[PDB]
């Protein structure tokens, strides 16, 4: 893969990169290799969402992964068949947001150059399945920052705590716009999530989502606004030794879990 090879491949197939599909294709073989290495060992079947021109798909397959590749853009079928000629892969033409994720084998892996517009809801769904051993994927740098944020930083929020609840999170490296054709407007990052097997905790997330809803308020006032009894919230913060005017972004996962318990 190279900027010239990718441009040439698109042109030969009559393709354009379509923004409606968030198409930005990997253009660096070295980066492809680093993504594959980050996903090893392939202890379970691999799912790739958005195989595109098949560059990562081919590298995964050559590394011995058993791959299902889910692509929404049917126009990519000819180039994918060409790229993957002779190689065992399940190509599925479907919107990945509609794929039956809850039924994948326990121990499955995700390895993907995700389209920006589905990355957050897709990863959130896959985490809620509890079916994955590892998820390795590209997201915009700001989204990687949310997924790996520490408390009291701009990026810290509901997505940080959603990820933390289910999985260990790592931002492994960043990729400049030039690693893709066409180049996006922002940097990307390779994120690795390793699930602990924890499933959704809807009560905890009702609390977390209420906490971050009203961004201008203290935590107490945010939760009171969402219908939590104020006296009960006051007492629970106090019992935890937290300042009365503590803000939502100052609490870590442990603190939210204990706040929840105090309230019930
Ligand atoms: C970053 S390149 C994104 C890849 O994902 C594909 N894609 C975009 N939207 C979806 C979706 N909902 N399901 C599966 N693949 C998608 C694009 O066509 C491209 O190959």
């Amino acid at each position: 893969a190279s900027p010239q090879s990718v441009r040439a491949l698109l042109e030969r197939h009559g393709l354009f990169a379509d923004k409606r599909f968030g198409q930005n294709f990997l253009v660096s073989e070295a980066h492809l290799r680093r993504i594959v290495e980050a996903a090893r060992p392939f202890t379970g079947p691999v799912f790739e969402v958005g195989p595109g021109l098949g560059a990562l798909t081919r590298a995964l397959l050559e590394a011995g992964a058993e791959v299902t590749a889910i692509e929404k853009d049917l126009r990519l079928r000819p180039v994918l068949e060409e790229t993957l000629s002779g190689l065992p892969v399940r190509l599925v033409f479907q919107d990945a947001l509609l794929y039956p994720w809850e039924e994948v084998p326990q121990g499955s892996l995700l390895v993907a150059n995700l389209p920006y517009h589905i990355a957050t809801p897709l990863v959130t769904r896959l985490l809620k399945t509890g079916r994955f051993a590892r998820l390795v994927f590209l997201v915009q740098k700001e989204v990687a920052e949310r997924m790996t944020a520490r408390p009291k930083t701009p990026a810290y929020g509901v997505l940080t705590l959603r990820v933390a609840h289910h999985a260990v999170a790592e931002r492994l490296f960043d990729l400049p716009p030039g690693a893709f054709f066409p180049p996006p407007k922002v940097w990307s990052s390779l994120v690795r999530l390793t699930p602990t097997g924890a499933l959704d905790d809807p009560g905890l997330f009702r609390l977390v989502e209420a906490a971050f809803g009203k961004r201008r308020k203290t935590l107490l006032n945010a939760l009171a606004a969402a219908g939590y009894p104020k006296a009960r919230v006051e007492e629970a913060l106090r019992a935890l030794g937290l300042p009365p005017r503590v803000r939502a972004e100052e609490l870590d996962l442990e603190a939210f879990r204990r706040l929840r318990e105090g309230l019930e």
